[PDB]
């Protein structure tokens, strides 16, 4: 409301839909060609495996030397060695170029990505901590020819675009600490160069949109970002919004976020390809404003949403709804309570047990919406929620838990996170099991499970299934992506790229 | 050390434990239709099955059978139970009316559940003898599905269990005197002779005894004791290394963990080798702590193998096994290990105790080490099976038990054995390059406990157990965290051991 | 609107604030026995001395001893008191009996106490007054002590406290009617004069009666007009910025931990210059929070202790420039307000990550501290903030020593012995920034709220958080006050603070 | 009791008794003309402030090259920068030299010491990271003469001596990992090199003991340890043992270690120096084996022991008792419980409110006994203990906190620790308030007061105090290193060079 803290928030709402990433991807023949064997600046990376490290190409790339082979046998697996090279040329003026080796494990589970892009990241990451002058081009010399993980991996690594730090807050939030990376892969990238950008693109942005505070990314201001992408990429936007949601009788949502001083909106884009589309697909996502999970709480809504526009981007030919359930859950007067019966879209009826159980609520009501209500029925729905603490106990950190009625479209989502780096793994599926945990005495269903030891991941899922409309008969994926969004340095934008390479292999 | 009165009661239960016979046994219609010529065992009768089973014409032709129990079938409902009266129905008891309970067992079952719901099928039966006024009968009970494993398994986990302390029952070794005599009736034959069927059911049940049974009654002692009554019964052998041989051997896990109890920590190694030439070479491992209310089932691992490894003995199933029982009483004492200790595990690794009550894996690692490493063979398969982690019911819930397994073969078999037995299983995340970091020691090799309890719970101690594994073994490593599914609200289960027979089956 | 009933109620709070007059009053034995000519006040007297004072030949000479009075002093225990009657002794009210009672104050005093042990004087006079027959009287209090500043807020402290609402004293703008006259009679003429001494005495119970008071009367609004009020009365600047100019002018902190409340946040600076050259030019800030264990019902205690300070300042004419900045917000649960997470831009342009809205405080006091070591007419030599801030300050230095967390050997060693005179005891704890710092490390702000481990001096990090908000313009000496627990006992509060700084003032 | 617990146990006795530091200490001088410019091995680290690394005497040193300086310009303060040099002369046959640089901060508050031998730890720490193989001589050059700090600060630093992985548990838990470190100053060094070794080696000694785990360092291990150097050292060693802890009055001490496997001791050992002492002190140590500050809880035994070592080595003159307080914690049948009245040496009796504050009773029988049944009666006591978890609050992770009688021996105890390095600070002196947190309506007092926020550090301290002896009149210093003994790496050594810092003044 006051004049000032609005002319902020415009300002942050530009910065997220204007945002370019600061990676480029090229290789090495096009880095000489354009280069001519001139560093970028006065930091170069090299990443690999200790086989690849040691392959005979790498003799002949530009900054090699004998100190530099010496990194090679002296750098530990999983670590980072760097050394000073006197006299090498390059763009910035520096009378010494900083090359930093890394080795990255070929240890890797049936469960993980092969390519190890975890470790990359981390590579990456620590190399770039001994950039002073970050207006600079680091060149990142990559020798893994996995151009979607890597792409993903380096666009996560390092200093954050999201910042307030020393004066940034004046900046519209934009960091001034970024380096720009030049990614250089061995091959031409079997993707495009402007195809990885978009990709990096959306993984940075997702970044930013969950490391942002609720004081700056609200209902109200996510919802102009989505509009603002709108304008500027030409697709649809709907809004349905605060009092219009209880009128037309999405209860849960609407009694979640109806107390807020930001009305809630279920937000749904609308995508439709040139052609014929291989799939129609209708990704939900969840987006609260209220455990150190609720910091990242926006990551699922903010990975549907920066997939979607990496999928009109790259122009991918699926038919695709994303709809985002946004509500802030506030404290108030006008506020739902335990012990109220709720009228959700799809006509049942959900006993709150527990307002802490508010973010499936929400998804049963955008679920029902996107399988009901839209200009097409979707083949495939696939739901993304920072849900459950007990995601974390079942599968960890660096896996989100699949929750998925179908055998066929769970191994498609596992091999896509695989390939993606974005990895997943699933919970047990089994409704007959589930269903009892939400017994209640007078309404359909309660929104929280009886037992909270009775796989917890599941039965979160299975509430949300029970909100499916009819006219829906195809695979739904549930993603509970509570850890992986985020690490000890803020988000990480999980998500966009698992489904961008989701909807590559359909 | 005992008094004489406590000594007496602790051999009388051994010997209920060694000489434990199921209450249970198996028949076909036809074969039914000929032995009892259409008189029913008792003044009960039980009827089980699907919506569409209940009502194939076949159903109308069973000699209790008549418009009233027709009328049953239509208003039971799905997953329960509906009983009638019929009168003067020829019955071997009493009994001027016999009562027929119909039960309705659903169709519905996800892609991780057993098709025959074996879960209803005991609730079911269960119910049905909620109704029984006379102990030491028969009840017949009629099932028209012809999944026979699972239909037995389910059979013998139901209704009052043959451990029992009440209304004086302590003083007959704690036998339920309030048990019945249950005869199944399949459709046809069983494909699975019933003399089998029957060793199924035992296991089931004596696996129930054990794990139901209090600790004071089944110690680290009185377990041994079984373990070799079993073992001269049967003919197999059996090993025990015990207490201060533990620390003199280098078990320097499963040795601290026990060591300051009334009763001395053992490792017990059970050993069978068949007839022929076996299929495949299987190490068992099981935990058996004495220490929320986990607690009071956390023998069901030790129990599992041990009464699977029965059935496969009883059965000759052609699986050379090893069967080694970590059996440890955790007492807070003197001679006691705490935290911050760091122990000299029997693989060489060094274990830092960050929290004492994460020993199950300790223990555990011993155990593994010692079946890969000690033994006259090397296994292809290694199997361990533990109460372990309140994390497992978070993950996979109440019926399912978590899988880690180093081999998606091994561990598609195990699914697939949990879904034919009813004893069912579910994966947990295999990421050992994940897991290890959570481990990290200043001056162990590793602790004992994961930095971060929100990163794979169920997984992480499965990883735990593995870095103990002998760089002998390159075989295939199963992991079965089985916390919740051993009990239910009326005890123990006796998950474990029809998941291990049918698991050893399709080998 | 606020109901009509309300809005009376609160007027009427604010004048019984503002207007408030002491109910203690000094002289010294001679000045009595001249004035009163050897007839007590009242039917009752108090005596009150260590186990040598109370000996001395001095003593026998006093108008209410004898031989009764002479058995109470050997039957007393230390730190006890001891009650005898003395019938016809010759009194202004008319009574039949005289009650005497003795309190013995000992003499044990540890290096980081104040030797005359008014914490003790405090207790024997309030059990003495609990056998008051009378509530209009006067009663004698007799000390055997001269060191009149300690002793003169230690009776300010004892007994009733003014601030009620018993007994319909509602009606009677919660002005106690159980509050006794209290004449406290110094053996020799006092080296501070008395009309001075009750100027300290009163700005005591003014500061217990701020701190008493609940948060539906003492709200950010009724302290602003309190404030106002005084300003009027005794000539002095006061400046008020007020809930959305809060944010517009760029008070981040202040302005997002009070916006969602009834009442506005604001930032209250009274300014008091002397007629003279100033010895040193102050500033005060004191932390105000309204929240909306049984530390929060004195969360006052730091605005409350600046606030009466710097009354006693202006009322006493200290030779002291002078700023008081009042941090008054209310910590509300509502639709617009704070949330764990949020990112807010400081007054100081330095930006916070706000982990734990518990945390609050702190981050007031940054924008009061920045706004006055860079926004006042002056540029104040030293600083001093006063709050109720943390419960590791009661863990750390206790219930009797507020912790301080100071920039400067010297400044430490003259609030200390400040402290130590005015009986309104302090202790350091850890100046260590370099060790503070990384507490605060936070991904995307400059700083957290909250420091990372509660187990690496939590009263000093808290301090080290204030002071990262402080103007580069400010070179000098920084004081942070943490009185969490010195604000208050099991009676209510204790009004400390306004002594302290008084006594500090004193000695510049 | 059985044979191979035992073997072990005595090795590790042997271990602990024949502990030989890993640091050497010379010159800049003195290496040249020992050393003609050849480095000791592959790796090298230089250490200083800012201005200390661009002073002209650092380009004279034989590692520097034009790479090294441009290490000195992109390092980071706190933090470290390493450079390879081809073809630098080194003992080992290293093509490549290692050169790390540190830099340490100028900053530093009143209360901490100049040098900032914390960050010194540190960066040492972190240039040992790289070392290739261990046995090689790391030569680590320091910018700094402050010799005392900056010797304990690289003996605290890198690999510990203590350690049970990798096998070592069958080399009596002798770390392979160590490397020798030969520290090199500016100028000789004002204490002598063989005096500094002998300050290092109870820095190592000190942290070994507190890295021990309870089933190697028991109370039986510990007095073999101290009798061991006794005989070694030629000084007097007491064991009050027990069941003759009960028959002599030590009820506190045999209470609390009563039930435990291991039976409770009182070790007092005895140095007195060859002329007239300057002082007579007694330091009294607290020693329990028993949230993970349960791991550390020798510290203060381990402390006061080594510091008496360093003292009989140095010959300090100083004539000295050295008090350990050593019992076992033990649930059991016949431990003692609480509302237990115990009757303490000091003829006090002690309601026990609470078993877990058993320190301070133990402690009370140890100040007792050395103000009280000694051939001497001490000038000075100063007790050092693992007690309270409010000293962290209130003093932090790097001071620990002092309370004391006396404001010059707290002064002068200060003194030292900014000397030293192992920092102080004092909490609140005021036993007139303290008193009273211990009324018992039986006792004299209990051993815990009744409300935890009223200066819980000191409470403990006042507890401890009402046990001295009626003969002792002299300077008591209480000091609570619950938190300065370790960090996320095990045990620092803390206590030692604090207490020779201290004699070294008196």
């Amino acid at each position: 409301l006051p004049k000032a803290e609005a002319k902020e928030l415009s300002a942050f709402v530009q910065s997220c839909v204007e945002y370019k990433t600061n990676v480029c991807f090229t290789d090495v023949a096009a880095y000489e060609s354009n280069q001519k064997g001139v560093l970028s600046s006065g930091l170069a990376v090299l990443v690999g495996t200790h086989k690849q490290l040691r392959d005979p190409a790498v003799q002949r790339l530009p900054f090699y030397n004998p100190a530099v082979a010496e990194a090679i046998e002296r750098v530990k697996e999983g670590g980072t060695y760097g050394v000073l090279v006197e006299g090498l040329a390059n763009a910035a003026g520096s009378k010494f170029v900083r090359v930093v080796v890394g080795e990255v494990p070929t240890k890797a589970s049936r469960n993980n990505c092969p390519a190890r892009p975890d470790v990359v990241t981390a590579l990456v990451t620590a190399a770039l901590d001994e950039v002073k002058e970050p207006n600079t081009t680091v060149d990142v010399f990559v020798l893994s020819n996995a151009v979607l993980p890597i792409a993903a991996a380096v666009a996560r690594c390092g200093k954050h675009n999201f910042s307030a730090k020393d004066g940034a807050a004046a900046a519209a939030y934009n960091s001034g600490k970024v380096s720009r990376l030049q990614v250089v892969f061995p091959e031409p990238p079997a993707i495009p160069p402007k195809d990885l950008e978009a990709v990096a693109t959306s993984t940075q942005l997702c970044q930013r949109l969950v490391d942002a505070p609720p004081n700056l990314l609200t209902t109200a201001t996510f919802t102009e970002i989505a509009q603002g992408y709108a304008k500027a990429l030409g697709f649809d936007v709907d809004v349905i919004c605060g009092d219009d949601l209880c009128e037309r009788g999405y209860g849960g949502i609407y009694s979640v976020g109806k107390a807020a001083f930001e009305a809630p909106r279920l937000v749904t884009l609308l995508y439709t390809p040139k052609g014929t589309p291989v799939k129609k697909v209708s990704l939900v996502g969840k987006g609260i404003v209220y455990m150190k999970l609720m910091k990242h709480d926006m990551g699922g809504a903010a990975a549907v949403f920066c997939g979607f526009l990496t999928a009109v981007r790259l122009q991918q030919p699926v038919q695709l709804s994303c709809t985002l359930c946004l509500a802030e859950n506030a404290i108030g007067p006008k506020s739902y309570r335990n012990d109220d019966i709720i009228v959700m879209k799809s006509g049942k009826t959900v006993e709150v047990i527990n307002t802490d159980a508010e973010g499936r609520i929400v998804l049963g009501d955008g679920v029902f919406h996107a399988t009901n209500e839209l200009s097409f029925t979707p083949d495939v729905v696939i739901d993304m929620a920072t849900l459950t603490g007990a995601q974390g106990i079942a599968t960890g950190r660096h896996h989100a838990g699949l929750y998925v009625n179908e055998e066929g479209a769970e191994a498609a989502m596992l091999r896509a996170g695989r390939e993606s780096g974005e990895t997943c793994f699933p919970v047990l599926y089994c409704p007959e099991y589930h269903e009892p945990e939400f017994k209640s005495n007078h309404a359909d269903m309660t929104n929280l499970m009886e037992r909270r030891d009775n796989a917890g991941v599941s039965c979160a899922g299975y509430f949300i299934t029970t909100h499916l409309s009819p006219k829906f008969t195809g695979a739904h994926i549930h993603v509970d992506l509570a850890y992986p969004v985020f690490n000890s340095n803020g988000a990480t934008g999980f998500g966009p790229a698992l489904l961008t390479e989701y909807f590559r292999k359909l």
